[PDB]
């Protein structure tokens, strides 16, 4: 169970944490990566996670692409969450960076609504470019599910708590 989570609200909760940290300590049913629509895990949150898998994600994401083609930006898909959890939602966040709809952050968090607890990063936050005051307050008025925010970040975490509305 998830242990030190400030609440935001109902269903969202919020810890200053590194996510692979928190997934190995866990084991979440759910981990969510903050995916492009390659499953290139770069960098971010997906790098590391992929790094935390040894690679196995990376692998897994190479043969589900094969197959099925790139994901849309607010997509999702659900693999395998190799050592961190059961499965890993691999979601589409827009990266503001590459020019892409922040309209689509609404419908990329939709998809947390398929599974019932989640562990998961501020989609679209980060290297995505866009505001994580933003993604934080689309995720709360988004995901009705149970959401366990991780936010690597000590002083953006500070500055999300403090500025919650």
């Amino acid at each position: 169970s998830f242990s030190g989570y400030l609440k935001l609200t109902d269903n969202v909760y919020i810890k200053n944490a590194d996510i692979v940290e928190e997934a190995k300590k866990v084991k979440p049913t759910v981990v969510v990566n903050a995916a492009n629509v390659y499953l290139k895990h770069g960098g971010g949150v997906a790098g590391a996670l992929n790094k935390a898998t040894n690679n196995a994600m990376q692998v897994e994401s190479d043969d589900y692409i094969a197959t099925n083609g790139p994901l849309k930006v607010g997509g999702s898909c659900v693999l395998s969450g190799h050592n961190l959890a059961k499965h890993c939602l691999h979601v589409v966040g827009p990266n503001v960076n590459k020019g892409e709809d922040i309209q689509l952050l609404k419908s990329a968090y939709e998809n947390f609504n398929q599974h019932e607890v989640l562990l998961a990063p501020l989609l679209s936050a980060g290297i995505f470019g866009a505001d994580p005051i933003h993604s934080l307050r689309v995720c709360v008025d988004t995901v009705r599910t149970n959401v366990y925010l991780a936010v690597f970040d000590k002083n953006l975490y500070d500055k999300l708590v403090s500025s919650f509305l």
